[PDB]
């Protein structure tokens, strides 16, 4: 049930090398990434799945330094997904998303398919245009990807903990991020914890909802 | 199966109004809420949860003009969240946080928990002193929180909508957000869609893995 799933998932702290995805594990959280939703269905992002040491080793890259204690998360999981978000929202994206709409036959007209893609059209240019937040609304929709992920992660029995304490700048540099129209902003290690894992024996936390709740 | 619930749930477009969450499904989206992770387990945010129809009333006050397709969604669910993010990291939510995971046992020392502290602010002030992100910081949070959520719910065998499309400067007047410090970013209703639901029977769309996700 998801509630105890919610209640016994943790952030895992260290990672057992040895312990891999299954193949089809593999494939599931492939799936996971690919529908999440998304406002309009715009899905602004890309996904760097890292599953070989080459890989891994490149996504670690963004950990030396000043974000070193990550290194070893990115290295030793079995998976290390890095969400990344579009850095402007274009026509052609776009016009890809309302085509493969119109290809999976969500639209029984052309009119209906129009009306879409003009209100998706109407939403995007808000933001460009006159809230001037198109990066960040594309950014929020990948930290909602990010969310259903961790929660789907716990479901199929696998540890993973997400990672804001990286470098982007170095994680963008070293897949060429930039160019290709992205930006990184979580990295997810999946896989199994290590004894090593300080924080699987640990109680959770949370303010209580008296402060966060309010009910009407 | 999680696998399942994510390719199977949908955004609900209408709901059936005589079809109520249980008394056990009212309190577990309220834990679903509360146990999302967040970074540094900040948990910069509020939830309103209406479920009157008092409260639900003033939640769909916030959709109207260009919005009007989202009413009958707040007004005809069981239950409407809105997500709320503060609109300042200030120290005294630091305090609270640190000295709740004191309280839930989660630090052997003092030592421990001053470390928790320091590494806490460190990552608060960067956001909120160098690039004065943190409202966008603390609100990607909140997004992750609605990522969880529609996961969750859907797991719950709950038909839910996430809407961007209402009027954040009515909902937060409405509530009174701004003077108690929160911003309301998404409007969740959750119920049973009613058999008007155009989207219940349509083909889910994405684009392929083939544009979104690159192996490594
Ligand atoms: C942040 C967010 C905001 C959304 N806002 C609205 C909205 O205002 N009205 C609406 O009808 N659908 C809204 N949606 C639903 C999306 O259109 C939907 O998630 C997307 O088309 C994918 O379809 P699915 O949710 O059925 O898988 C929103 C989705 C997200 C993630
Ligand atoms: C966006 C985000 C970024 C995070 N970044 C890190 C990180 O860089 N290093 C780390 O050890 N934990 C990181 N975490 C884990 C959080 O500390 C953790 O989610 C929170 O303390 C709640 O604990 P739980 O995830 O075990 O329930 C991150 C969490 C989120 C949501
Ligand atoms: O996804 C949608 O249908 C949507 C998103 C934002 C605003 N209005 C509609
Ligand atoms: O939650 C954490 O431990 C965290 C979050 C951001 C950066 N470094 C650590």
């Amino acid at each position: 049930d998801i509630i105890s799933v919610a209640l016994k998932r943790h952030s895992t702290k260290a990672f057992d090398a040895s312990k891999k995805l299954t193949p089809e594990q593999a494939e599931q959280i492939k799936t996971l990434l690919q529908y999440s939703p998304s406002s309009q269905n715009s899905q602004p992002w890309h996904f760097i799945v890292a599953s070989t040491e080459e890989g891994k080793a490149r996504v670690a890259k963004s950990a030396a330094g000043n974000y070193v204690f990550s290194e070893r998360k990115m290295l030793d999981a079995s998976h290390v997904v890095v969400f990344c978000a579009k850095t402007a929202m274009d026509d052609v994206w776009l016009k890809l998303v309302v085509d493969q709409e119109d290809a999976d036959g969500r639209f029984a007209t052309p009119e209906a398919k129009a009306a879409n893609d003009k209100g998706r059209k109407f939403t995007a240019d808000m933001h460009r245009k006159d809230l001037h937040d198109d990066a960040e609304w594309m950014a929020k929709q990948v930290y909602l990807n990010v969310g259903n992920f961790l929660l789907g992660v716990a479901a199929l029995g696998l540890d993973a903990v997400p990672i804001e304490g990286f470098d982007a700048a170095i994680l963008d540099a070293e897949f060429g991020l930039k160019e290709k129209g992205y930006t990184s902003l979580v990295v997810v290690p999946v896989g199994h914890h290590s004894v090593e894992d300080f924080n699987a024996t640990l109680p959770k936390s949370r303010l209580p909802q008296n402060i966060t709740l309010t009910e009407v």
